[PDB]
């Protein structure tokens, strides 16, 4: 995995919108 790198806060609101919530 690489979840120890990605900055989580701002990133979530670009996936969620494209992926039909």
């Amino acid at each position: 995995t690489r979840y120890l790198r990605i900055h989580p806060q701002s990133w979530v609101h670009q996936i969620a919108l494209r992926m039909e919530v």
